[PDB]
């Protein structure tokens, strides 16, 4: 009878994570608010581990049109495939999405990257009075991030229509189904009239590589209008969220941003534990098992979706030694911020970039404090990717 998901709209986790992890199940069943559908939820690291790297469980299913969900609406434009990663591993792009996304384009941007996290904070030290760190630092580095390295380089009008888009259909609550669906469908339409010139511009950035690659004909224009779906969705607002969300643990931590301040050498230990720490989605990774299974003694049949909640995982007492402590070094098993198996975030080269880079930036400047408490940020409420609509600080 437990409806899902649990509203918990700001970092304060729903407790019914902690409930369902210590019950005498290691799956247990849920109900879609948005759909009505019954779905399995895990909450353990060791279950978790196991179901992910079953690939009988299957992901591309889950997310296939028709399938048992989570989500009140489908994520594609209606008439569409909605299945952009998988449609460009097909056409044989692996070797591309790697150059793209992997060591070697990260060595193309951690220049600019960094260089642009510093322009941004020195811009807000030089300031009198107090800032805004989403609107004055999160949004363009996350806009800077998608421009030059995802889609090519985009106008602030287009921007702010594809991050109106991505919050209007990424989802759970507070618009109307319909406008939900004709998010996806302008997006759609954006990169259906705007792809071409977008890859065709100067730079190495990701459209560019996938509509220039040879393909047994080459890409289409829905094929390459999914791509840059795809990168939205899946680069813009994970991102956003994920910058916001760790500013706030670091400006909850001063005595950890000292150390790091002190020594340099520790900061990819804390883009580590920030990435288990700080929360992001308020949904689930999921898999639709793809024939009948058994998890950890629970039968799971054909077609039934299974789905593992990340920050669950991350906060699991059986894996990390006092979880809800926030730990740089701490030295316990692999995180799930990134999920885990084969559909392993393939942004997290880029991700890792530019968190380090934020991260840098804030432990160069100690003294950086939140201007109201905690309490009084206000949030999003119903996104997929937590968010705060502001980060009032000053030093
Ligand atoms: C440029 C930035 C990013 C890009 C281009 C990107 C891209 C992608 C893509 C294309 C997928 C789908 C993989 C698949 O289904 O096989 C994915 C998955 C994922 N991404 Fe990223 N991502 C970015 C940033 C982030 C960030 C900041 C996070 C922070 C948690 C994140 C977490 C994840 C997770 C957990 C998955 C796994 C989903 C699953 O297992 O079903 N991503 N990413
Ligand atoms: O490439 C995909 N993977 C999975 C997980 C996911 C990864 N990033 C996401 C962002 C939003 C929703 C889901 C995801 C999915 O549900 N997908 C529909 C939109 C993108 C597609
Ligand atoms: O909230 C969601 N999370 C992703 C998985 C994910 C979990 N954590 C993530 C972090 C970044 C990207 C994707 C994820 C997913 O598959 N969804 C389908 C409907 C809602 C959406
Ligand atoms: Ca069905
Ligand atoms: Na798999």
């Amino acid at each position: 009878t437990l409806t899902y998901p649990f509203h918990d709209w700001s970092q304060e986790l729903s407790p019914r994570y902690a409930q369902l992890r210590a019950s005498d199940a290691p799956v247990c069943p849920v109900v879609s608010e948005g759909t009505g559908d019954p779905l399995w939820l895990v909450t353990r690291y060791a279950t978790a581990v196991k179901l992910l790297e079953d690939s009988r469980f299957s992901s591309e299913a889950a997310q296939a049109s028709g399938a048992p969900r989570q989500e009140p609406v489908e994520l594609r434009a209606p008439g569409t495939r909605g299945d952009a990663i998988a449609m460009l591993r097909e056409a044989g792009l692996r070797s591309v999405l790697a150059d793209g996304l992997g060591p070697r384009a990260v060595r193309r941007h951690q220049g600019w990257i960094n260089d642009l996290a510093e322009t941004l904070m020195s811009e807000l030290a030089s300031r009198e009075g107090t800032f805004d760190l989403a609107a004055d630092f999160v949004e363009p580095l996350s806009s800077a991030l998608v421009s030059r390295t995802l889609l090519g380089e985009l106008s602030a009008d287009e921007r702010d229509l594809l991050a109106h888009c991505a919050d209007t259909g990424l989802r759970f609550c507070g618009v109307t189904h319909e406008e939900q669906v004709h998010a996806f469908t302008q997006m759609h339409e954006f990169f259906l009239e705007h792809a071409r010139r977008l890859a065709g511009t100067p730079g190495e950035h990701l459209l560019k590589l996938i509509a220039e690659a040879p393909v047994d004909g080459p890409l289409s224009d829905e094929a390459l209008a999914e791509a840059g779906s795809l990168l939205v969705v899946a680069g813009f607002p994970t991102s956003s969220g994920f910058l916001c969300g760790a500013l706030l643990t670091l400006l909850r931590h001063p005595d950890a941003v000292q150390e790091l301040h002190a020594h340099p050498e520790r900061v990819p230990s804390a883009v580590e534990e920030l990435l288990r720490y700080t929360p992001l989605s308020t949904g689930s990774v999921k898999r639709m098992a793809t024939e009948d299974l058994e998890i950890d003694g629970v039968r799971i049949k054909a077609g039934e979706v299974v789905m593992v909640s990340l920050e669950a995982v991350n906060h699991d007492p059986d894996a990390f030694e006092d979880p809800d402590v926030f730990r740089p070094g701490r030295e316990g098993p692999m995180h799930f911020g990134f999920g885990r198996g084969r559909h392993f975030c393939p942004g997290n080269r880029l991700a890792r970039c530019v968190i380090e880079a934020t991260v840098r930036a804030v432990a160069r400047r100690p003294g950086l404090r939140l201007a109201v408490a905690p309490e009084e940020i206000s949030w999003h409420e119903g996104l997929f990717f937590r968010r705060p609509r502001a980060i009032p600080a000053t030093w």
